[PDB]
Parts: C-alpha cells; structure tokens; sequence
C-alpha cells in the first residue's frame, strides 16, 4: 500500500503546515499537523473543554461506528513552545492520502494550552518520530507511520514541504519525479526517540564550506532552524544591523535586508536555503524589524532541522530496520 496527501501552509510565513486527515466511521475530516519530532496523533474532540475550542474542527467519537474508547488510557504532552495537552484515547480507523491503518490510537484532547486554541487552523497533531516517545499510559501507543509500516510497498515516508506553497507528504514510495540529482542518506540515532542524525558542516551565502559536526533532529513540527550559537552567529553577521534582542527572544533583522542563502551538509551533499526562506517577517505588525528563521539552539539542548531547512530538500524518513534519513535538493 501507499499514501499520498497535499499538506499546506497555515499562513502566509509557513508557520507550519497542515494536512488533511480522515478519522472514524464515517470519515470526519480534520487537518493535523504532522511532527517528525512528536509522537502523538490528538485532535480536537467533543471531549475539549468548551472554553479551549475556538474555531477548530473536532473529532467527535460518539459519532464513528469504528470508534472505541482504549479503557484506562490517558496522555499528556507538552511542547518545546511550551504549549501542551491532554486526555482519553479511543483507537479508530485513520486513513491519510488513501492509507488506512485501523486500530489507530486517536488520543482525544480534554484540554489544551492557549497557543492550540488560539491557532483555529491545527485541529490536532499527527507524531511521526518514535514510538518510543508516545506518551499515553499505561499502555504506549504506536504511530501512524508504525502501525502502517508492514502494509507499506517500502517501510518509508517523505516530506516535500512547499515554500509559500503547497506540498506533499508520501508514505510507502518515493516520488523520483519529485527531487533533482540524488538522494544522500545518512545515519539515524533513534536513542532519543527522534529522527537524529549528524549534519557535515554549512556555509554562509557564497561562503566557503565549514567542516564540522552538527548534530540534531529532522523537525517537521518545528518552525525554524535551531543551530549552534556559533553558527547562527555567523550567519548573522552577513546581514548589516542584524541583533539578537533578548525582548524578541532572537534574532532580528532590517526587513529592507535581502539575506543570505545558508547551506548545510548531509555527508559530501550539500543542500541550499535560498535567503528568502530565513525571512519570517515583521515582528510586529508594521515594524520594519523582521524575525530570523535561524536561531539559536542554545536554550534548547538539541539542534533541531525545522521547516525552514526541510522545505529547501526533499526528504526521506526511512523506517527500514535501522532507520536512516536521506536529503535531496529539489
Ligand atoms: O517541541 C518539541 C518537543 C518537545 C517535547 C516532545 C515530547 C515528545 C514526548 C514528550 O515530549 N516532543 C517535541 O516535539 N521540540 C521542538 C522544539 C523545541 C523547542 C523549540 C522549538 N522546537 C523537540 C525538540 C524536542
């Protein structure tokens, strides 16, 4: 078997990306957030308290004849962001881009934090990383991408993430039409439960290439691109009046600035991030500073390849028995 769906930015600075998604018995509709770096499938549900749904689509299981309530089982996430939530799981039948798995665990949300209610166009999250990081108890529950993982013609999901466009995820085949050159694969860690793997090194612009070791996970949930502070530091300074502002919470820039592309390493590969893809706008409306798309990892403790970096390649999350992740250009 295999799946294909379109996924599409929520807003107009590719804040993140969501793709639609059909959930029970009949089929209802919601558009998920898929995370490479998360492991929960939860949505908006008839159970979210009424105070936190503003605009969001819900699953309603009452309604789905394939709906059951997973007796005992609770979760409770919480994001990089700060943002979190939580609630009771019933497994259902989940089908993406024509895929079904049935049996899914579809953890329905009681609540959840104000960014999630705030955002009326994320009706829940859809984890791609590990299963090993799913958090329902007392029983842990399997992605997805695992639960579908034998029926899959190849044991594989790609990302093709659009810039200020639409784009497509694939689970089970890799479009070769949708990539130039080759795929470069490199090795996966799974010990933290993400998609980990060593980056050999970036350039700044029409900079000359450096050399080193750059660890950290393939994101898709995440936004931007989190990086050494040397390396952001770098980069920065090839932009006239760019700052770190602690009031922001990062790097700024003129808007007037055109920035530099910034390149990083997958083994002797290279790929490009055209500098339009680092501008994240006013941070303000009608400021003329704009917010970096790279920052710091500092804060962090992990380096994280988000959406800024993953939309400039086609990207391939190989869930062959060691895992591996494979970067074109496109
Ligand atoms: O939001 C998370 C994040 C945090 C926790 C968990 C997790 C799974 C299960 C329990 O916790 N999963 C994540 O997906 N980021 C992305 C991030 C962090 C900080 C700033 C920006 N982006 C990843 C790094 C851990």
């Amino acid at each position: 078997s295999t799946g294909s769906a379109t996924t599409t930015p929520i807003d107009s600075l590719d804040d993140a990306y969501i793709t639609p998604v059909q959930i029970g018995t009949p089929a209802q509709t919601l558009n998920l957030d898929f995370d490479t770096g998360s492991s929960d499938l939860w949505v908006f549900s008839s159970e979210t308290t009424a105070s936190e749904v503003d605009g969001q689509t819900i699953y309603t299981p009452s309604k789905s004849t394939t709906a059951k309530l997973l007796s005992g089982a609770t979760w409770s996430i919480s994001y990089g962001d700060g943002s979190s939530s939580s609630g009771d799981v019933y497994t259902d039948t989940v089908s993406v881009g024509g895929l079904t798995v049935t049996g899914q665990a579809v953890e329905s949300a009681k609540k959840v934090s104000s960014s999630f209610t705030e955002d009326s166009t994320i009706d829940g999250l859809l984890g791609l990383a590990f299963s090993t990081l799913n958090t329902v108890s007392p029983t842990q529950q399997k992605t997805f991408f695992d639960n579908a993982k034998a029926s899959l013609d190849s044991p594989v999901f790609t990302a093709d993430l659009g810039y200020h466009a639409p784009g497509t995820y694939n689970f089970g085949f890799i479009d070769t039409t949708a990539y130039t050159g080759s795929i470069t694969y490199t090795a996966v860690s799974t010990k933290q439960g993400f998609w980990e793997w060593t980056s050999t090194g970036y350039a700044v612009g029409s900079g000359t290439f450096k050399s080193t070791s750059i660890d950290g996970i393939a994101d898709t949930g995440t936004t931007l691109l989190y990086l050494p502070a040397t390396v952001v530091s770098a980069y920065w300074a090839q932009v006239s009046g760019a700052k770190s502002s602690s009031s922001v919470g990062g790097y700024v820039f003129p808007c007037s600035a055109t920035l530099p592309s910034f390149t990083f390493g997958v083994g002797s590969a290279r790929i490009v991030i055209p500098g339009d893809y680092i501008d994240f706008g006013p941070i303000s409306t009608g400021s003329s500073s704009c917010f970096g798309g790279i920052q710091s990892s500092a804060g962090i403790g992990i380096n994280i390849f988000g959406d800024v970096a993953l939309k400039a390649a086609f990207v391939v999350f190989n869930g062959a028995t060691t895992p591996t992740l494979g970067f074109a250009s496109k």
